[PDB]
């Protein structure tokens, strides 16, 4: 996922990490690695 | 484009709007030049 800050950048905060949560969840039950690219430019450490 | 900046802004606007001026321009394959002070 190349990368994850655009929907930060997008907007909807609490939707942002709910669907990161949700993605992040599906591929480890599934049990597939997940790559995931950040720009740091302040919740940068949450993630 | 000189400047980008000076729409200023609304976040998700000015995203989308930067987002779709890239996307055409790029579609057309021409060159784009844009100066900022994303």
């Amino acid at each position: 996922l190349d990368p994850i800050s655009a929907f930060t950048e997008s907007g909807d905060r609490l939707e942002v990490q709910s669907m990161l949560l949700r993605i992040v969840d599906f591929l480890k039950n599934r049990g597939i690695t997940g790559i995931f690219t950040h720009l740091a430019h302040t919740t940068d450490a949450g993630l």
